[PDB]
């Protein structure tokens, strides 16, 4: 079967992270959309204009709004993109055939929206040469970050080739987790986000979303299906592109 | 010898085009700066804010201004980046050890600044699925363009791999040649631009800067040295990365 995959990058990244996966999925016959979220990639906004994870998600929500009735998509989110998935599913659940989490945060419906982010920060507290700043938007102080190049090299892009790491140095931008805004946000709903099919893809060789964290997430909120990819790194769409495409094909053949 | 190379992308592109070449040059021991010009790559400006090729060049001029006395660089410009080189050399000639033209426009000092652009448009008049628009800035109507995906695939990225073409689809932005603004600009100066050493690198397999055009440029304004790279495509920094690095090493060993 063919599907329409919507690929969702993490904070400080953009659609460009999907540049290997997108053509491979198209060579299987799928439709693929790879979005820039607000203030990401080549989106014209700067992060200081953005006040919440929900505002950050606007390009995904606008895209979903534009789907004609009856058209469903498979969302694929890397790293913090699982939060974009949960936000999207609470507005457009009927348009989502399934969600695939790709070394991603896996929010739940029983705890506040920041819950898995709070946990991540306990498991991985030292972001190396990452820099931080604060800005104010909608009367709240937001912590912005710019991912450190050593962190990128050692922990996110560990096994990626030098030309891929170079792209990350060139293209990663200031972003935010909006952690304190998530902490005050209404919970993700059981009827919306809770109802979608959830496929969790990971590697135990991820050097930032460590096995303790990922296995904690799986136990916390049981996925419909789990795929463990052997080897690679945090950026499986770069280091294990073919394996990710094969998994996504199986998801397309399972959920519609 | 080691040099400091400053890599200068073409219109509608960004530093990302250099993502393969930059690490290779660093693996030879060089310093490398790959800039985003105004309204390019992840620069925060949109093209409609930019009124001339000189304003477009601001990040290159600001970078050169920031070099301490005595530090020289080798400029490397692809495609329309030769115009950025000429602009830069008329402000900071003393900071430029040499300029390398990489399937690039080669402006001169005897004709107005638009001269080689005007010629290019005669040799290659049909930009396929490229779209055009107009905006007004500083009381002049400027023609903007967005490079067509078929043009990108067939003429710029002809032999590049699908993952490279994907990056171009994702990251190329609206830009402008500022052709009518160039036509009215004061000529490039003999003392400044005319005095720098100029190395012309090309392939006769370029499907946009065709051999008639490139050989016309070489005859029009004799380079100090010409290197012809066999094979590849317009994006030699993607298809012939190693060959380009070897040429640049020789330039670093010749001009300081």
């Amino acid at each position: 079967a063919f599907a329409h995959f919507v690929l969702i990058h993490t904070i400080c990244h953009g659609a460009w992270i999907w540049h290997k996966l997108k053509p491979l999925l198209e060579a299987l016959g799928h439709k693929v959309t790879a979005l820039d979220l607000a203030a990401s990639g080549v989106d014209p906004r700067q992060i200081e204009e953005i006040g919440s994870f929900d505002e950050y998600s606007e390009p995904l929500l606008t895209f979903l709004e534009a789907l004609p009735p009856g058209e469903k998509v498979i969302l694929v989110g890397e790293s913090c993109g699982g939060l974009n998935i949960a936000i999207a599913a609470d507005k457009y659940c009927e348009k989502i055939a399934a969600a695939v989490f790709h070394n991603s945060v896996l929010p739940d419906t029983e705890h506040c929206p920041s819950y898995v982010v709070d946990k991540l920060m306990e498991v991985f507290p030292d972001w190396k040469d990452t820099t931080y700043f604060t800005y104010t938007k909608d009367g709240k102080e937001i912590t912005g970050l710019k991912l450190g190049f050593t962190l990128l090299r050692e922990n996110l892009y560990t096994l990626c080739g030098p030309e891929e790491y170079e792209l990350a140095k060139m293209l990663t931008r200031k972003g935010s987790l909006f952690q304190n805004i998530l902490a005050k946000r209404p919970f993700f709903t059981k009827e919306g986000y809770g109802s979608i099919k959830k496929i969790y893809v990971w590697t135990d060789q991820d050097e930032i979303f460590l096995p303790e964290f990922q296995l904690w997430q799986i136990e916390n909120y049981k996925p419909d299906k789990v795929y463990k990819v052997e080897g690679g790194d945090h950026k499986l769409q770069l280091t294990k592109t073919k394996e990710i495409a094969e998994i996504l094909q199986e998801v397309a053949d399972t959920y519609n």
